[PDB]
């Protein structure tokens, strides 16, 4: 049954923290609806009373908005998590709250079938879905709103009234407008989205629900490389071969479309670097492209790493390539900042890199994670979902986690200072339509707001969405008039 | 709803692993009952057709015990995690399928209640309560076993007919001895539960369900210490003062019962060992007992250690301090044993241990575990339940885990080596009622069985069972009498 958590209830203190310490979430109360229709009748009751609300799935966002502005309800969606055939037609409808793992583990288990999930298992559907969602599989099945059939979602109009709507793939008219808006406007903007159905597109899918099949073994592969092996110049040649092979091996359809490769380049403070690889085995059964890539990147330099890893079943090495809810990622602070790349940075860039890389700095959970992009994701065009980067090849997260509250200015200092200068030819920011093509909106960075760290003149809401900003705009105004939901980097009236 | 999984499915191959990979199970077909009804109807059709079954839940065996002797049939309950109120009117009820992430988030978000659930979140309550169960809680709230209220179970009588029996804590006759046999006797040995209730003690339920209240802080600490920095002389010091200060504040009910320290005493070749420890923050909102404990461990020595954590909410904290179903844990071969402690091994025995984690081999999941054990576990007598180990203070688990199969012959050798010197004075095992008190169900042993490994003329049933086998056996003949259940370790008739 749906319930109430209080200032008082003890559950509150859990409850007051998402995944990212550094931001808390303290409104009067928190509600936990266990039905659709129960989310209805709780934003209703709040609207009516002029309340402030805010929703949330899996916790992950990678800044204050549930919690910021102050929110009096917050509706917490765990419970939503059915996942089942589509009432009609074929397809899956899956509820908002459930996470990756849930998910993953469902499709598999009940249909042999996959999604390109991320490599985070506790991420919620919820915020993954509205901003894009990409994954290990992206090169072979594109974006997870590239399987998006339905939205279901609570939505307030200008009298206050509260609707639960469902706008589908096939709709015109405003509920076209919000279908296209949740495919990639983000979480926090429209409504609250209570379930989303899944169809794949024609050429993907397969019986017996119409979703794409899982392949049945997967080579997965973790490299280990000491940086005591590595120089300056070895660093540049490798991170250089590492873009370059994505520039010529990132086509809709080719062979290198089974191969998605996650490169951790660690601070020092770490001692090695880490360059995870998996390959669809059922493509290519002795993982000869896996190997040909990664014995590339090394050949010539003096660089030697440490392999292990194997060829595994579909879930059993899905998990070994994925992060969960537990151990050193729990309770922690972090900071994220994300970069498409249409293309190779120059090698002056990747110096930069590497100096950063060696400053004095507690940097045993300081990174940039270098993801395979583009593939099957480039098959669509930029206004065909509301994500418009359709021809990157290597996306980038560059990441900090700590402890304690008082090395926040230390830590962001550190990521701040190496973003902006690797990007300081184009204002420190990686600006669209060059060498870079912006910013993924499910890790949102808030400095894109302020002029000391942006010095590019392209606005935050540019680099996430590009053209497509207009239309969102006019999706909000028609279908959250009253701008009931808002947070500091919500789309504008 | 309920399906089948035969040879010729895609989805078998990843059902025909558990989570130790050294084992396989392949099964005509795996069957994935939805209800308990389903579990029923699967188990009469097997049974009347003479097939040979047998049951999985979350996979974590240490054994073969699901896939060998060859099954014809293999129900996998994992569908079957329901939780609820129990509908006698108190307590809780859980379908056996859950794991114990499930189950944890569960008890918490609903009631802020927990239960004394082990630190791997994948583990199926199937296997872990039928064997005792005891967790980071467990100086707190005694075994799962202790909250068992009722087990609901299909079995199977002499004249092959099948019926789902509830057994309850509170039945005499041949249920009560059923219900006995739950509290220990471990899985697969007396048919195939489809759900716990449970109820705890009074003295420690609490309102609204009758389960123990989760501690609204828990102090979480982990603490590394550099093998460099540590001689063998500072090495049993350390080790020593680890199981002195477990004999001295081990009582049911004393502050100290709110600590739980797990130190994972790892292969050279790992570089450190690592000390975890955990407090209630309600009991002690300081955490002076933690900092205590942590700080005489090494006063003295030359030995520092570099410490992480903090105070967190507990469902957070109790992830932090847990494992989950990824990373390197997944798709690995491994081997564990285990130890009851009643008192500090000899200088002797912890300076062999020192031997055996500097020999040249590649032990990077290589150690052993040394658990903090006794506390509310020992309130109760070792015949009120199967298990009969109530008066340990340390409770250890010596482990490896490697990739390849052609290493098990290397890894196991090690392990072998290490326990049986560790243990020479003793025939090379823990032998019951002497510093030692013998070995856990749930973490299964199968050389106990061999002489040339176990010289202490005590068999494998009384190091685990010691004088509760005989009422195990009875209720074996009584439940299971055409021996139905069974594997390399099972109850005999
Ligand atoms: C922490 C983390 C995030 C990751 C990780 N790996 C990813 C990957 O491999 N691929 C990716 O595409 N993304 C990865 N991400 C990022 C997540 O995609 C984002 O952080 C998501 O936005 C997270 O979603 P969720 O977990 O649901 O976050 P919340 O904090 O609950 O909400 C974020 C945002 O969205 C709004 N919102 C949530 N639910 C709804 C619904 N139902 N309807 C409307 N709006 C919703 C919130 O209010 C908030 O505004 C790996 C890691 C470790
Ligand atoms: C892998 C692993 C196990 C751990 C871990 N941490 C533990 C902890 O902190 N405390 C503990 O008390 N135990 C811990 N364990 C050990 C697990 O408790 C044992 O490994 C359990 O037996 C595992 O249970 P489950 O995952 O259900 O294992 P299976 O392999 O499915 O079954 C084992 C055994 O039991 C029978 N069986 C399962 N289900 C049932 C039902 N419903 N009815 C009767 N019999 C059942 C199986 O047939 C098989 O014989 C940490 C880690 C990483």
């Amino acid at each position: 049954p749906p319930f109430t958590v209080g200032r008082e209830d003890p559950r509150y203190i859990e409850l007051s923290h998402s995944d990212n310490h550094r931001f808390v979430v303290e409104p009067e109360e928190f509600f936990l609806p266990a039905t659709p229709d129960d989310v209805v009748a709780s934003l209703q009751k709040a609207v009516t009373e002029g309340r402030g609300v805010a929703c949330r799935s899996g916790g992950h966002c990678g800044q204050d908005f549930v919690g910021t502005p102050r929110r009096d309800l917050v509706l917490d969606l765990h419970n939503l998590h059915a996942i089942g055939p589509a009432a009609d037609g074929a397809g899956v409808r899956v509820g908002s709250g459930a996470t990756v793992d849930q998910v993953q583990k469902a499709l598999f288990r009940r249909w042999n079938a996959a999604l390109p999930l991320g490599a985070c298992s506790a991420v919620g559907m919820g915020g993954l879905v509205a901003g894009g969602g990409y994954g290990p599989l992206s090169r072979q099945l594109g974006l997870v709103v590239d399987h998006l059939h339905a939205v279901e979602v609570a939505v307030v109009d200008e009298s206050r009234t509260v609707r639960l709507v469902t706008a589908r793939a096939d709709d015109t008219g405003d509920l076209g407008e919000l279908f296209w808006a949740h495919t990639g406007g983000g979480g926090g903007n429209f409504g609250v989205v209570t379930a989303y159905e899944f169809r794949s597109p024609e050429h993907l899918a397969t019986e017996p629900v119409g979703l794409p099949r899982a392949a049945g073994r997967l080579h997965v592969q973790k490299v280990v490389f000491p940086w005591a092996m590595i120089d300056e110049t070895s660093f540049v040649t490798v991170m250089r071969r590492f873009f370059e092979w994505h520039e010529r091996h990132s086509e809709p359809g080719s062979p290198e479309s089974s191969l998605f490769a996650t490169f951790f380049v660690n601070h020092v403070s770490s001692g090695v670097l880490q360059l995870m690889v998996q390959q669809d085995a059922d493509v290519d059964p002795e993982g000869e492209i896996l190997a040909r890539f990664v014995a590339s990147l090394t050949e010539g330099t003096g660089v030697v790493g440490i392999p292990r890893g194997g060829v595994m079943s579909w879930l059993t090495g899905t998990r070994y390539m994925s992060q969960a809810d537990c151990g050193d990622v729990m309770g922690a602070r972090s900071a994220s900042k994300s970069a498409y790349h249409r293309a190779a940075p120059t090698d002056e860039q990747l110096s930069v890199l590497h100096r950063h890389l060696h400053a004095d700095h507690p940097g045993q959970a300081s990174y940039v994670m270098f993801n395979s992009y583009g593939g099957e994701i480039n098959r669509r065009g930029p206004s065909d979902a509301a994500v418009p980067q359709r021809d990157s090849v290597v996306k980038s997260s560059w990441f900090s986690a700590w402890q304690d509250a008082e090395l926040d200015e230390l830590h962001l200092g550190w990521l701040r200072g190496l973003y902006e200068e690797f990007f300081a030819g184009t204002g420190g920011v990686p600006v669209t339509g060059g060498r870079t093509d912006g910013c993924y909106i499910n890790y949102p960075d808030a400095d894109l707001l302020d002029p000391a760290r942006n010095r590019s003149g392209e606005p935050w809401h540019h680099l996430y969405y590009k053209d497509n900003y207009a239309r969102l705009r006019s999706a909000k105004r028609a279908w959250d008039p009253l701008n009931t939901f808002h947070h500091s980097m919500s789309i504008g009236l």
